[PDB]
């Protein structure tokens, strides 16, 4: 039985790729140096995989910035504004990713959005009405395939398929084309590429059609037939094709599968959806290979070999060993490079982890174990012992947490009274005028804020010295808010680096790494916390700063928390228990924090859930509904312990809520802030259609621009929102936190914002 890896993380052991890209963008190294570093990394990673024993090794998975972006260039789908700049291929590539300035003209980047339900971001194919396609000179997949071959590595090239390419695309400015209608123009180019790959020596190709996990509109469904007939019709002139899917099941799209009857194999994610195995087996053509995705490409836990082998033997029994491939569930770009780089983890947790280097070995070990378990019996025994150790650990058997969870009731999820009763108490308590003004949370993160934070964590300044600095920063924020005449204050979060790490460090059940970076957005990476055990709160987490802030504040002061869904989803979660169990533990820990804030002079508490929408299962049905039920219940459990006179606020970083506005409404938040300033006011129609009965602050100030909007601009924006929202429900606030802005920009913009609010207060004042 063969082993397979769908993709390897690109950044390198020490984020070598990030260092090189950025050094190139800062003119410290030449194009030749950067490309050579790219080559060095690809070679090092191919070697890791071959040394591990991997039979089917990927190529074309590497990217300097983004693989979808690679495909845009590969198919000459580049808009005029980039090609007219007459740049080198590399500089044109980066121009689409980051932006570029040739001459007096400043060329912005293409839109980047999240890749399915991951934290990875891809560049959307951005297409013209008159779009045609052709294969780029020196096509990347062929180039990298031959490079691998020359260095002794036979590889399997990875393409994003034609249907997904367009499905994930959009019409450019000045165009209205529905991208999928360009299929007939694109398919020939894939056929030409596959012919070149085959002539270069590629025996098979991995073609990702990840949109198969979506609910597909009929136009997209109908695209698979012509696209894959064209590929099959090329016969032996193209490589064998394995169609790949991940991050969800495909059992709702069995009507699409006949399009792949001329393909050699199908890859399914059996980590996310193990239950899809046997229904999928029944849908395979008589000679088709199952690529069984059994090693998790999305998390950092050692594989359960015995569990994986049971799954694999089911496949082997049904199909025969020659029709089964042991594979990673998805690409490993979503995992860190290697566990060996971690020198400060607790000794007991090491044996539970596998990062990318460890995972590529795992597929080889499993593949060997399918037919010859004796050859790896010592490794199989070690694996079983690791899983047993995790099961038996004190970390995963906290009796107090278990007991607390067992006693949770439905009623504890609900506020003491509905909004219509609550609001009267809130109104007088907070003493809010019409059009109350506030901000979202963070204030400018200055050089000295970062410097002082670093010195404290390194131990170069004492706890007492740091706390005094934090006091002074909070005093400053409050002094500025006093001068601005804002109605509800924040403390600025000068003590906080990252909205999930800050909480992870102050909860039981978490561990932190030093080197476990994952590519997120071009060359920006994240280093997620890891949940290893049952979660609880040993001490107040944010009370000290909020308590001090309230002690000097003439206005209501916002408590500031990250919700249980985000504390969960923006970490690597456990796999030994269901995510709902983990989220509930977090919800109870945060419930305690909320109550502690309220006991310390805080009566406006903002709980933000930016991972909420991201966690949505990728298709509609019982799994999506199950997620929303526990995600919503977790937020409610965390926030429902407050008095009626306390306000619960929540900020959302989007302007559209397709599908899940019902979930937002089920949160029962008193006040909602949303991003809106750069969007058309017509998006606020959802609040009318859903008859939203509670309070709303659609952002009126674009915080991602250093420009100070004028008084008249703020007034015009407020007027536009009032076309959709009732005066009594309207809050006046920025689009988001202010960490990325400077204080001069903040003072100017917020001064104008408050003045605009005051103007409307007079316009809407009672007549004589
Ligand atoms: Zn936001």
């Amino acid at each position: 039985v063969q082993s397979s890896v769908l993709g390897f993380p690109r950044m390198g052991v020490l984020r070598d790729l990030k260092k090189a890209n950025e050094a190139y963008w800062a003119d410290k190294i030449s194009q030749e140096a950067l490309l050579a570093e790219g080559k060095r990394l690809r070679l090092a990673h191919w070697k890791i995989q071959k040394d591990a024993g991997v039979d089917i090794i990927p190529s074309n998975d590497f990217a300097h910035y983004d693989h979808v972006l690679d495909h845009i260039q590969l198919f000459n789908a580049v808009p005029e504004r980039y090609t007219s700049q007459k740049l080198s291929p590399l500089d044109e590539y980066f121009a689409m990713g980051r932006g570029h300035q040739k001459g007096g003209v400043d060329v912005p980047a293409l839109e980047m959005v999240k890749w399915f339900d991951s934290n990875y971001h891809y560049v959307k194919p951005t297409l013209q009405d008159n779009q045609t396609f052709s294969l780029a000179k020196d096509p990347k997949p062929v180039r990298e395939f031959l490079e691998a071959k020359e260095a002794g590595f036979q590889t399997r090239p990875v393409l994003v398929g034609p249907v997904s390419f367009l499905a994930l695309g959009k019409a450019d400015r000045g165009s209205s084309v529905d991208p999928i209608t360009l299929l007939d123009k694109l398919v020939p180019v894939y056929v030409e590429l596959l012919k070149q790959l085959k002539a270069a020596g590629a025996e098979s190709v991995q073609i990702d059609e990840p949109v198969l996990v979506f609910d597909l509109r009929p136009e997209v469904k109908a695209a698979f037939k012509p696209a894959y007939e064209a590929i099959a019709a090329a016969g032996d002139a193209v490589p064998k094709v394995v169609v790949a899917t991940y991050f969800g099941d495909i059992v709702h799209n069995f009507d699409v599968l006949p399009a792949f009857s001329g393909a050699a194999g199908l890859h399914v994610d059996l980590v996310r959806n193990p239950e899809q195995l046997e229904p999928v087996l029944k849908q395979l053509g008589p000679n088709q290979i199952l690529s069984a995705g059994v090693v998790d490409g999305r998390n950092i836990w050692k594989n359960d070999f015995a569990k994986s082998l049971e799954i694999l033997q089911t496949a082997v029994k049904a199909l025969g060993s020659e029709r089964v491939i042991v594979a990673t569930s998805s690409s490993l770009i979503h995992t860190p490079h290697t566990l060996a780089s971690e020198k400060k983890l607790p000794s007991d947790v090491y044996e539970w982890f596998s990062f990318a280097v460890e995972k590529v070995k795992e597929v080889a070990t499993l593949a060997k174990a399918v037919t010859e378990p004796e050859a790896v019996k010592a490794e199989l025994e070690a694996n079983a012992a690791a899983i047993k150790a995790r099961t038996d650990s004190k970390r995963t058997n906290d009796p107090a947490v278990k007991e607390r969870q067992a006693q949770v009731t439905p009623e504890q999820h609900n506020r003491k009274a509905p909004f219509n009763t609550r609001y009267a108490e809130q109104k007088k308590h907070l003493s809010l005028p019409l059009f109350p003004t506030t901000t979202i949370g963070s204030f400018p993160q200055t050089s000295e804020i970062r410097v002082q934070r670093n010195k404290f964590t390194k131990g170069e300044i004492s706890a007492e010295e740091y706390e005094r600095f934090i006091e002074k920063e909070i005093e400053l924020a409050v002094k500025i808010q006093d001068e601005l005449d804002l109605d509800v204050y924040v403390h600025g979060e000068p003590e906080r680096n990252d909205m999930v790490q800050y909480f992870g460090e102050r909860l039981n059940g978490y561990v932190f790494t030093t080197h476990a970076w994952v590519q997120s957005y071009g060359s920006r990476c994240v280093r997620p916390p890891i949940i290893v055990g049952d979660i609880s709160r040993p001490a107040p987490m944010t009370v000290k700063e909020s308590k001090y802030a309230a002690s000097i504040s003439k206005k209501p002061m916002k408590g500031m928390l990250t919700g249980p869904v985000t504390c969960l989803r923006w970490s690597f979660p456990r796999v030994d228990v269901h995510q709902s169990v983990q989220c509930q533990q977090l919800a109870l820990a945060l419930r305690d924090e909320v109550v502690d804030l309220e006991k310390n002079g805080i009566y406006v508490i903002q709980v933000d859930e930016p991972a909420l929408r991201e966690g949505l299962p990728l298709r509609k049905g019982q799994e999506r509904e199950a997620y929303l039920k526990w995600a919503v219940d977790s937020f409610k459990l965390a926030t429902a312990g407050v008095e009626n006179s306390t306000q619960i606020h929540s900020h959302f970083c989007y302007s559209e809520f397709q599908d899940f506005f019902h979930a937002i409404a089920a949160l029962d938040a008193d006040v909602l802030s949303i991003e809106n300033s750069k969007s058309d006011a017509k998006l606020l129609k959802v609040f009318i259609d859903e008859e939203y009965p509670r309070h709303i602050g659609p952002g009126v100030y674009d915080i991602h621009s250093p420009r100070v909007p004028t008084l008249e601009e703020f007034k015009q924006r407020i007027e536009e929102m009032l076309a959709y929202l009732k005066p009594e429900q309207l809050w006046i606030n920025p689009d988001c936190g202010l960490k990325t802005r400077k204080w001069d920009e903040v003072k100017g913009a917020l001064s104008h914002m408050v003045e605009a609010a005051k103007y409307f207060r007079e316009k809407y004042a009672n007549k004589a």
